[PDB]
């Protein structure tokens, strides 16, 4: 059960474009399901990642200007349910305690944020959190060199498996995490 994590791609008028890098092997991926943090370009963008997967799971954000979303929700994949949100509400952005008592909250596993540009994925308790970073190293107040990024996870059952891409100066680099 291999997913798709990414987002934050935009902002406010500002130019982006899509790497075909990600598109490319990601198109072939065999991908069933995808989980957006949020912050879409537009109507572009959402299609795209039908193209990856059949089912494609988004949520709202600072700059969104879709309908028909919610800005929170929750999935149950393998035997992990797991928080969807793009984090733009949490306050303040990217604080430690934050996350963990949003965690608490939501009863879920693992929590997905965005908003914060960067990869960053923490374990605690047994807790897991993952950000995509900006997709298309999107222009923030918080990073001015972003990367772009994003995350596949596999989840069998109760073993799961994480893979960080980054896009770094012209070279595609893996940073693979075993976890059960
Ligand atoms: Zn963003
Ligand atoms: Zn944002």
């Amino acid at each position: 059960m291999l997913v798709l994590v990414i987002g934050d791609f935009h902002v406010p008028h500002r130019s982006a474009a899509i790497p075909q890098v990600f598109l490319d092997r990601l198109n072939t991926g065999r991908i069933q399901t995808v989980l957006c943090t949020g912050n879409l370009c537009g109507k572009e963008t959402y299609d795209i990642l039908r193209t990856l997967a059949r089912e494609v799971h988004v949520v709202k954000g600072d700059f969104d200007e879709m309908q028909g979303l919610n800005e929170t929700e929750v999935i149950k994949i393998g035997n992990f349910k797991i928080g969807l949100m793009h984090g733009h509400q949490v306050i303040p952005w990217g604080d430690r305690e934050a996350l963990a008592i949003y965690q608490r909250q939501l009863d879920v596993d693992i929590l997905i944020t965005g908003h914060t540009h960067k990869l960053e994925t923490k374990e605690v308790g047994g807790k897991y959190f993952l950000n995509p970073g900006s997709a298309t190293g999107a222009y923030s107040p918080l990073v001015d060199n972003p990367v772009p990024s994003f995350m596949l996870l596999e989840i069998n059952d109760s073993e799961l498996t994480i893979y960080e891409y980054t896009l770094v100066d012209g070279s595609v680099k893996c940073e693979r995490v075993d976890f059960n």
